[PDB]
């Protein structure tokens, strides 16, 4: 019926193919998953070469034979276009979870009833999850800094974890506004090395990397009226063709005059509104400047598109089309506009604005691997906070749900007895993968440390244990302020279990050679 | 230094093939394990059949190729020569308990304390 | 999984032999190394000549096979678009650092220690 | 070195023996040995940072 050279598996033996080829794919990637998972670094056979921790990337660029491995590929494409994320987790946890699964299938249990059993279970842990979360003021100044120097602290800027905790939790509260959407395109990052991180700070407004155009212009100026115009300060010309025609020795002087009026009377209208600060989006001609520079008004020219827009937002100026248009309503504040000098170079500050709904953190460190990471550090700080003020739920980590998931689920499963319980328990067992992988990327006695641990956290209670990578022994997560979203795990679980439903509803694999 | 043809694996290469090999073995058997063990039915290339429970027999019959499935052979005839009966039990046993101390291992727990 | 023909190494295989490579590359360049250092002529299959100390255009121009030398000569070519000098340098004593360094692994010193 | 000081030492290649480095005036720039030392370790760094090798045939 098939032409020869087609290769068929069948039945207990197709199954066996699929789940070890599957296995095996599994534990060469989970040497990545987890925060202490580690990278790989991969050389074709052309001599380019790529490091990373992604996933598909690693399966997308591998060469594989085996048909069965092929399919399996399919599996973490489809996973990156779903959900994004969980790619690694998705393959590692799949594996054990239809390796586990696979025990059931041996002792006689329908694989109707590990996937019912599983997906109630899934189902449940969701519930249990929002149910030990820990509730807490979206904008509790005190948990706020434990977050932010919960970050911070083990990185080269832990020297400064309580200022850098403080900015960085005033910088959301500003830009947040109501309780709570946030933008994190309100708090801009500029880093500069040079002095040390102690000299980080928070600054009320923004930092431009640009210079004042021309040198005759004020070095200092206060309380300014800022002007954002688009337009470009320069003789407009008809749309329709035009062009003059002369035919007196009079119109010479006539015109020469009336573009200089023309000129003259944009710049004084300009000076007339109060303005002492402009920022032009195309060009400025020398003349405009050395009037702009005559009249103590300062200058910005070539400003990007992009940044006409973000500087009305930051300063509060309107953008104006016609001159015509613009009145003091329009007109924008800054508490001062100043010329600095950073590690040499200059930039320009607008610093002491009112209420800005856009701030700037600029950044200093003995190098800028230094200030890298340190912007890193902060994008996360700034992540977590804005996790906390959207959802005012907070949650024990060090593998603390999936151990409270495990004991709330064997007692479940005894409720329901039957066969159905062996898929409930199995699924209990298979959330340990956890914090057997936490311990073990972080090199910790996996065995020793989730008996300390489990043991401690029943006596203690919730709020008082998880596991503390860094001083290898049980703490006070709450009192560290090391917690993390309940979206992250709950998202995880969601993902996770409806990929696994997939693979578990195949009862027939036929792959041609 | 070596013949060109001959083969070699060290470290946990050595290790994970010995220990998977032994485990597929031991997979074979252990339904034959226990009250409740079941037989097999071996038929050679020249005809001749054997229906027997015997670890040592089921081994010691059919034609391994493999160099580390052959050295778990020596085992099974050790086991024979040694205690008689366990044969099956003490590879079945073995295999999970080398399974679950490679865990350890894994872990960094020094096999000497295994 | 691999197409045949695909060779891979892994552990302490992989480790092995990238800084075995290294440190012979190490030792062809060293001879060039510091004010006292002498240089090479190398002869293409073309009969052109070159006359150099520099370690970029030394192993740029030599035809090299082993792919783990292959992956080296990147090192060379990065050290002369970040910083110039100390191409040759940076290669002798990143292999003896390399090798070292090895020494502490053997005793079991964690390599994020090293 | 460690008996004549440190400006009443080093290798002089030329006589072969010992000297006075400040008397004969054999000094080079401080930024020499820091930027040598700087890139190299940066370039070390790298390589100790691999724990995977994976080579194609």
């Amino acid at each position: 019926v098939l032409p020869e050279n087609m290769k068929r598996y069948m039945g207990r033996d197709a199954q066996r193919m699929n789940i070890l080829a599957g296995r095996i794919i599994a534990e060469t990637v989970r040497s990545t998953l987890g925060p202490k998972g580690m990278d790989k670094m991969l050389v074709d056979d052309l001599g380019d070469v790529v490091v990373t921790n992604d996933g598909v990337t690693i399966l997308r660029e591998m060469s594989v034979e085996h048909p069965a491995a092929k399919m399996l590929i399919e599996v973490a494409k489809t996973q990156e276009k779903e959900v994004g994320d969980g790619t690694t987790t998705a393959v590692v946890v799949a594996g054990e979870l239809l390796r586990k699964a696979e025990e059931l299938l041996d002792q006689n249990v329908h694989p109707t009833i590990v996937v019912k059993g599983y997906q109630a279970a899934a189902q449940k842990a969701q519930e249990l999850l929002k149910t030990i979360a820990c509730e807490v003021g979206a904008q509790d100044k005190e948990i706020l800094t434990k977050i932010a120097m919960t970050s911070i602290t083990g990185k080269g800027a832990e020297k400064a974890k309580e200022k850098l905790a403080e900015i960085i939790v005033e910088a959301v509260s500003a830009v947040v506004d109501d309780e709570g959407k946030v933008d994190k395109d309100l708090i801009k990052i500029e880093k500069k090395s040079g002095a040390s991180i102690d000299d980080t700070e928070l600054i009320k407004g923004v930092l431009v990397d640009k210079e004042r155009v021309s040198a005759q212009m004020p070095k200092k100026v206060t309380d300014a009226k800022i002007a954002l115009l688009n337009c470009a300060i320069e003789i407009k010309e008809t749309e329709t063709d035009a062009e003059i025609r002369i035919t007196d020795p009079a119109k010479l002087m006539e015109f020469i005059e009336q573009e200089e009026k023309m000129l003259k009377d944009m710049v004084a209208e300009i000076k007339a509104s109060g303005a002492n600060v402009l920022f032009c989006q195309k060009g400025i001609d020398d003349l405009a400047q050395h009037y702009l520079a005559k009249e103590g008004i300062v200058a910005a020219r070539r400003v990007k598109k992009s940044d006409m827009e973000k500087l009305a937002k930051a300063t509060g100026a309107n953008v104006i089309t016609n001159i015509k248009d613009l009145s003091a309503q329009d007109l924008g504040d800054a508490g001062l506009v100043e010329e600095r000098k950073i590690s040499g170079d200059s930039m320009i500050f607008v610093e002491e604005c009112k209420h800005p709904k856009a701030v700037t953190m600029l950044i200093r460190g003995t190098t800028e691997h230094v200030i890298e990471e340190v912007a890193r550090a902060v994008d996360d700080a700034v992540g977590v906070v804005g996790c906390t003020i959207e959802d005012g739920r907070i949650v024990s980590g060090g593998g603390s749900t999936e151990v409270e998931l495990s004991m709330k689920l064997r007692e479940y499963a005894e409720g329901i007895s039957g066969r159905e319980q062996l898929a409930v328990r199995a699924f209990a067992d298979a959330l340990e993968v956890i914090p057997r992988t936490l311990a073990e990327n972080a090199g910790l006695d996996a065995i020793e440390i989730l008996v300390k641990v489990r043991a401690a956290h029943a006596s203690n209670g919730n709020k008082c244990a998880g596991l503390n990578v860094f001083t290898g022994a049980v703490e006070d997560m709450c009192e560290n302020g090391v917690v993390e979203p309940l979206r992250v795990k709950t998202q995880a679980i969601q993902s996770a279990a409806e990929s696994t439903e997939m693979l578990l509803r195949i009862d027939d694999v036929i792959a041609a050679e």
